[PDB]
C-alpha cells in the first residue's frame, strides 16, 4: 500500500485537511503529538501538526517516518516574503533550505553549515514538478524558492536584509529547514510549499487553510 | 536480549570507541537515519551507543531514533561544554539539572526569551540518575557540579552572548545538543541524564583525556543501575 505524511505549520490548517479528504480518522497520541491516521483511495494517510520551531518539527517527522512507516511527505504552511515580487498570497514551492540561524563560523565554517551535513537541503525533484503540473492545472502561479527557517520569529528589517545577502533566500519561517533534513536522512521524498503571509489576520490564515488543504489533496490524488 | 535497555550517546564521535572499549563486549553496527548505532548485551542490559552529530536537529533525530527504534528505557549523554562563571574551569565534570534553548526568540509575540509553545524555559533531567551520578562521585572522590546549562546552533564566543545565558537564564555552562535530548526524553517518558567536561576558562589533549574519563564515569554509573 502507499503511505503518505501531510505536517501543517499551524494547528488550524489540521481541520480543513480532514474534513477535505472525507475519510474516518483514528487519533493516535505518540512522544507529545497527535498523528491522525486514515485511508483514502487505498492509501494510508498520515497527518499532524508540527508543533513549533525545529526541535517540535524533527520529532514530530522523526516520529512520522519510523512509527507510521510514510514513504513520502508533504508539508504545507505560511512564511514572510523577503523580496519585493513575493506578495501576500503567493504560493511558494521550495527548491532548497537553509537553517539560518546556525554559526559554527568559529571553526572556520560558512553560516548555515554543520559537519556531515550542507548548508541548503534540496526537496523531492518528483513532488516538485507534481506541485507545479497540479498548480498549473488549477490555475494558480506556483513560484520557485530558497526558504530560509530558524527558532527565532524574524521581525526586523536588518535581520531580513542578512538573510538576502547570505543565503540568498526569497521568504522565512520556523520548521521547513529541519524537516527536509530528516526526509533526506531517511531517503524520503519531501515537498515543501509556503503561502506568503506578509511583506487583519486570521481570515488570511483560513482562507490559505482551505485553499492549501485543496492543492494537497490534489498531490495525493496524482501519487 | 535482556528486558532491559539503556541509551548512551556521546556528542563527539572521540567520545565513543573509548566507552565501546571499556564496556568490553561486543557490539554489532546497525546505520540507521544516517547515524550508526552499536547495540551489545553487558550485566542484564542491552546497551546501545551513538554519536548525536552536532547541534539541535541532529541530536533530536538521533535520540527520537534511539528510543523508538531501539526501545531504550534510560538515556546518559555525556560531552563538552563552554564555562559560563568562574569556579567552573577546565576539566571540571558537570551535571545538568535543568536546560534551556536559548536561540528560541518569540519576543515579538511577547513570549519570554527561550519559551515556545506547549512546553516551558526550563527542561528537566532525572533525580534519581543525578542522585546516582552524586554517590559515583562520591565513592570515586571526584568533583560533580551541579547546574543550568544553555544549547543553541550557535558556538558561542562573545562576551555580549555569555553575558545574555547569564543574566537571562543563569546558566553555568553552554553546549550545542544537551536541551534537545534532554526535551526529546521527557517527552517519551524516559529518565534522562546529562554530563559535560568543561573544555575552556591543547584541545585534543583535553578530548582524548576526557573521553577517558567520562567513559569510566558513565561505566560506573551503569553497573550501579
Amino acid at each position: 500500500v502507499q503511505k503518505i505524511g501531510i505536517l501543517g505549520a499551524m494547528r488550524e490548517q489540521i481541520t480543513p485537511i480532514l474534513e477535505l479528504f472525507g475519510v474516518d480518522f483514528e487519533e493516535i497520541p505518540l512522544g507529545g503529538n497527535v498523528f491522525h491516521k486514515g485511508v483514502y483511495h487505498n492509501k494510508e494517510i498520515i497527518v499532524a501538526y508540527s508543533k513549533i520551531g525545529k526541535v517540535h518539527s524533527t520529532l514530530t517527522t522523526t516520529s512520522m517516518i519510523l512509527a507510521f512507516g510514510v514513504q513520502k511527505v508533504l508539508f504545507s504552511g505560511v512564511a514572510g516574503s523577503l523580496v519585493k515580487d513575493l506578495k501576500i498570497n503567493d504560493l511558494l514551492v521550495a527548491i532548497q533550505l537553509v537553517q539560518h540561524d546556525v554559526d559554527l563560523s568559529a571553526f572556520d565554517h560558512p553560516l548555515g553549515f554543520i559537519p556531515e551535513s550542507a548548508i541548503f537541503i534540496e526537496t523531492s525533484e518528483s513532488l516538485n514538478a507534481l506541485a507545479k503540473e497540479v498548480a498549473n492545472e488549477q490555475h494558480i502561479v506556483l513560484k520557485e524558492g530558497v526558504i530560509a527557517s530558524g527558532d527565532q520569529f524574524v521581525h526586523s528589517k536588518e535581520r531580513k536584509e542578512f538573510l538576502v545577502s547570505e543565503f540568498k533566500a526569497s521568504a522565512v519561517e520556523m520548521e521547513g529547514a529541519s524537516v527536509a533534513f530528516v526526509c533526506q536522512k531517511f531517503g524520503v521524498p519531501c515537498c515543501v510549499l509556503r503561502s506568503i503571509s506578509d511583506n487583519s489576520f486570521d481570515a488570511f490564515l483560513e482562507k490559505s487553510a482551505q485553499t492549501s488543504a485543496k492543492f494537497l489533496k490534489s498531490m495525493v490524488d496524482e501519487l
